[PDB]
């Protein structure tokens, strides 16, 4: 068991639950002898914003800018900006992607969104043929470690924001189970923000646990079921 | 009549099916005696990152950044950035939000998924109370113009993509009603790419067409039943 491990991490605070949660990740994998690679996306300013300038070479269609087809012969050329090809080092190395992140509307904040559109590019983590179970991160594990404003209670179906595996589903199956990664259960730390002090730690330590015995899980079955029911 | 419309758009390419959809609401709107403002997010090069930046001045704790707090003390305060009031004012005299923009990963692109995160604020767009039927911008209606690579067949219940009701979720429910919105019935333009001139002619006319009556619409029930029911 020599495992690699990349955490794709979107926080501005250090000091934030994010912040704890993405350095117990790292504490308690790297006592497990695990390799470990921390992606902080607002620390490396990461550029959000899919543009002409992720390509370098010259353009299939100068006078018609397709970002879709420029990303992918420009992966193929080798001529795609070096941030998004680091980052994809460093997909391909790992064995599991964890993102640590804050719901933002009911998704990934923007800069990580970003990560996703830029990093994520046909060639690379999918192609046409090869997505879902013939996606190209097939045998990857991949796990959103996520922390909410609202409660568990409001996440659920009869809540007021709906269950909370319904926002899970453009992020599990519409990204990464389409780039052929296997789904681990997602980690919700509910509303950190209203819990006492003791909950927050215990939260905390719940995650270092689960971490203690993730190379043992099973992958969700990444469905439109598991995510909405019947 | 005297309707206000402020298009929020997120496409590279002026000579794009989103540019082309964008330009004929443009065109009919502007026809129909409206007010008509757009929103060009990629020319503007609009910034996606929350962060510190987005307060000027001097901020309410300097030693722990708290985006949320920190945005909604400075709404209050008006010490918000210009490029995020400059926005705000747009959607506080608009009646009608249309965001037109093509799918990434089930969801907007980044550069818009950062307007919506740094624009609709806490004090804006949504408070205690204030959310939901009574979010801060109710009265207005919002539609969302969508593209996708992917065929109608493929976002059906069964399809791989599941039903494209799934991935509206997030964007009509947890950020829109959400703030008060009503939201009218998506414009979802199918696989545009794949569709013979014929078809992408048919598909921009159900969209010019479809603008001559918007203001007659109901909006849809935006509920969990709604998107994910029979
Ligand atoms: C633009 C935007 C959009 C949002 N959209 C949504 C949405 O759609 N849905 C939703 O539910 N919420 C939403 N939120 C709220 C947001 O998800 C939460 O504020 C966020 O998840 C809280 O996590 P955090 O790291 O920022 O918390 P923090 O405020 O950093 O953490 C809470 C407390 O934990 C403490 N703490 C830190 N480390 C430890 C430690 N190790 N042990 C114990 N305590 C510790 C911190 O000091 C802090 O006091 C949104 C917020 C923003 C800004
Ligand atoms: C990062 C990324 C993530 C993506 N994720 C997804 C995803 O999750 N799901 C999914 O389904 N797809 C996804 N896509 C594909 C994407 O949604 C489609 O490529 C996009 O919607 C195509 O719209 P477009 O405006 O760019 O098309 P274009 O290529 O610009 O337009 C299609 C054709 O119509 C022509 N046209 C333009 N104007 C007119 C006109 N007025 N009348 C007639 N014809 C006209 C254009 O010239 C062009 O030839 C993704 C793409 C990228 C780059
Ligand atoms: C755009 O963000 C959202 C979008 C959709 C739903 C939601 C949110 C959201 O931000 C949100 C919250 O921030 C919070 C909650 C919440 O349900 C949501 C959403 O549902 C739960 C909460 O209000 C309580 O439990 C109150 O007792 C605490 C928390 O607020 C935090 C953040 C601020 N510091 C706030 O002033 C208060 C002190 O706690
Ligand atoms: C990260 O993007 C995605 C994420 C999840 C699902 C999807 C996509 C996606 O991009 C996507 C497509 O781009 C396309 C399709 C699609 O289903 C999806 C997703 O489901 C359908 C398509 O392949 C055909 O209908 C061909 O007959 C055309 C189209 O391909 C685009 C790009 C190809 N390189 C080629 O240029 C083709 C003409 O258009
Ligand atoms: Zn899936
Ligand atoms: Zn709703």
């Amino acid at each position: 068991a020599g495992k690699k491990v990349l955490i794709v991490y979107a926080h501005q605070e250090p000091k934030s639950f994010n912040g704890s949660l993405k350095n117990v990740a790292v504490d308690e994998l790297s006592r497990q002898g695990c390799t470990v690679t921390v992606s902080d996306l607002y620390a490396m300013n990461f550029e959000p914003r899919a543009t002409d300038k992720d390509i370098t070479g010259t353009l299939s269609n100068p006078e018609v800018f397709n970002y879709g087809v420029e990303t992918h012969e420009a992966y193929k050329q080798r001529s795609l900006a070096s941030d998004i090809t680091d980052e994809q080092k460093k997909v391909r190395e790992a064995d599991l992607v964890i993102f640590q992140f804050p719901l933002y509307w009911f998704s990934v904040p923007a800069i990580l969104k970003g990560w996703m559109d830029r990093v994520l590019c046909q060639g690379f983590a999918f192609d046409i043929p090869g997505f879902y179970d013939s996606g190209l991160l097939q045998g990857k594990l991949a796990l959103l470690s996520v922390t909410t404003g609202g409660t568990a209670e409001m996440y659920t179906k009869t809540g007021v924001n709906g269950d909370s595996r319904y926002f899970l589903w453009p992020l599990q199956h519409g990204t990464l189970h389409f780039c052929g990664f296997k789904v681990l259960a997602p980690q919700i730390s509910f509303a950190p923000e209203i819990a006492s002090e003791e909950e927050r730690k215990g939260m905390v330590a719940a995650w270092s646990q689960r971490l203690q015995t993730i190379w043992k899980e099973e992958p969700i079955p990444c469905t439109a079921h598991w995510h909405f029911g019947q």
